């Protein structure tokens, strides 16, 4: 099979670890994927006179895959909602406690029917998200999922596997960036990085070969902010304890639709200006987001889409 | 000295740690080497007002060297026999227990007589072996050895150091149409990797700068198999518990002489088809070999040489 | 700010952690520096029902700067004296105990006055030194320091910040015909590496954000010596316990002035002639220096400057 002809679809699960009766598989616009499963190994230490390798025994299997997707409007909304464990309300999303389990199907168009091109992964729950914003570079959102187990390859797709398509809105660009840092101050930051962690780990019991359930952890928001040393206001906020805020907006290709990420309470963990021989002096300022009561959360994503 | 004018000769030892009376040093066709000795250090911890470095003391020594050689017929047979710890029988070798110690002599041809070019190592025992098979790439067998101690450089070669030569048979290539994976199924694997370990470790006692003996460890045979995702049979064998077999034959060339490696019982530890950004989908399937009572061993090398 | 317009100065402190009344800031000849402070984080482990980020707390702070400078005469002299903890006597320096603290000032000429270009670092103490000598390559000396805390950026320089300029002499070259290894033997070594460690670690107490003092450790001198395998005398000094000496001099074109580094007692920790396929055979021979009572120290730097 080749990476050129591949299709990926997902459906919200009503019962954990099972595909719905008529799965509404939805197309997932993406670039590269590593979704797969991992099986444990129980080695045998039986003594052998000829030192012959005794062998190993298989163990519980867990689906683990990382998918890379470009940020765009009318897309990745379910992924963000499930990851934030919240609900899209008034085009605004806040980190809450609403876990969502999905069933992802990997269909290899190039693979023939007899070759079983359908690979179904169930119990898949979004766990980690990586957001990177670089000037003149498409904004991409990497997604890490925790799946309970995978089904055997089969020629026939899941019964009633309706394949919904994904709106192909122009990918978001880094221009017209509303990068705010103070109460009303606009920062001169060049790149911006955001990481989201749900801390979802699996739980195995006697007589099971998969994670009956996945233990979610605390919602964690952190990131890295890089700017130029030309601005000296960023310097000091790290030296002296100061709680600033972060607020940036990704721009579409003049489509009139856009998002808005806001971190009301953050504190700088680092920040060091280095001569670095010749050339302009940069400034990397990693930060740690913390719970803010005004929004009853740590992060708030808002769609201003037209 | 330069690597161009370099040669290595080895002789089977009758008494461990000693060169035989009339060593039949045999030429070892090789590419590069890292064979040498390592001496431990015993630091001294004593308080000093001037805070001056107290000093460290030399400890036990261990000869450790890695030798890279291209796989070819009528060559490396003694290395394979010694490593496998078995004995060549009917052009077939199965992992045994018989341990063989050798004495390796490094002779820098460019180095002058007064410059002491001869380097002698005693107690050298083959510990590990790395076999890599790549398409349109010569098959090379890497060899790791464990020696007791290195003899001081001298001008005169060991008394009666007869220098036997090695048959310069054409290096084994990868152009074979025989790579078996099932009972009669021929696999479409692209590269194949095999690793062998003897778990040999040295033993130290009071009043001995060198290792008197080496406690041999369990015989270990494992490997990695990479193929194309086009074949879907291998896919799923990782997910389910299945014990397959591996059987591949390196081809010397037009001459009928060839080597046959067989692993009667293996199981796959991993396996993952990744779409990636673009291009074809590959498939890496690591495996671990296990004891098969039919051959009363883990691996069986067979020469079909004409 | 850009790395093109930056000035770095320093002044000997009379009281630890404080800039002198009128600092005689002296130009620091260097290629690049990383002078900056680092603050620890105290995370809060309070369980939250909405699983929100509790937030972290700032902890103690310390200043670390990497001063990369090119070795040259009439320069880094105070740096060498402070690092060696000795006193320049008869143009000869021996590892002593007397500790020296300095106040480093980084001035970004390009940064405007209102932009607060002056950066002051107090309690800076030279700790590590890395000297590398390569043929047809300028001798470089890296300087690691341990500072107490970083003063806030201000427009006005420290009161009476007289800016002395270190004498600028042609950088030292590797073209010397004097590299001694035996009692009178001249070695054929190609590169030479020297590392100096003072073991300065910071000390924290209750109610102090900064380190009140630094408990210095013992003086540590070690290095690495690389040569060619053409000389077989170096071989064996590692195999059989032998205590040699090292003595090398850096040259300054036709200026005449020079530095002389001497290690009266060293022994070699490694040594390995590697064939490496083709080309010449090199020989890396790491060594550790120790206490020699003839000089009452480990290392003795001597200026023969005209």
């Amino acid at each position: 099979s080749d990476g050129s002809r591949h299709s990926m679809h997902q459906v919200l699960e009503t019962v954990y670890g099972e595909v719905p009766a008529t799965p509404a598989f939805k197309r997932i616009r993406h670039n590269s994927t590593t979704l797969a499963t991992a099986i444990n190994t129980l080695t045998s230490e039986e003594l052998r006179p000829d030192r012959n390798s005794m062998g190993i025994r298989h163990g519980t299997r867990q689906v683990g895959g990382e998918i890379v997707s470009e940020l765009s409007f009318e897309s990745l909304d379910d992924t963000l909602e499930a990851l934030m464990c919240g609900t899209w309300n008034a085009d605004a999303l806040v980190n809450g406690v609403t876990r969502r389990s999905f069933s992802i199907l990997r269909q290899f168009n190039d693979l023939t029917s007899a070759s079983l091109p359908n690979f179904v992964y169930v119990g898949c729950e979004y766990n980690t998200m990586t957001l990177s914003i670089t000037t003149e570079a498409i904004v991409m959102a990497t997604f890490g999922i925790v799946g309970m187990n995978q089904l055997e390859p089969s020629s026939t797709v899941p019964t009633g596997a309706t394949f919904v398509e994904a709106p192909t809105t122009e990918p978001m660009d880094s221009f017209t960036g509303h990068v705010k840092e103070g109460l009303a101050d606009i920062a001169v930051a060049t790149e911006l990085e955001l990481q989201i962690e749900n801390g979802i780990a699996p739980r195995y019991v006697i007589g099971s070969k998969k994670s009956i359930k996945q233990s979610i952890g605390r919602f964690k928001v952190s990131g890295t902010l890089t700017a130029y040393f030309e601005d000296a206001t960023l310097v000091g906020k790290f030296l002296r304890e100061e709680a600033s805020s972060l607020e940036f907006v990704v721009t579409d290709g003049l489509a009139g639709n856009s998002y808005k990420f806001e971190l009301p309470k953050i504190k700088y963990t680092g920040g060091q200006p280095d001569v670095g021989g010749e050339g302009p002096i940069t400034l990397s300022m990693p930060f740690v987001a913390e719970y803010d009561p005004t929004i009853l959360g740590t992060l708030k994503i808002t769609r201003i889409g037209a």
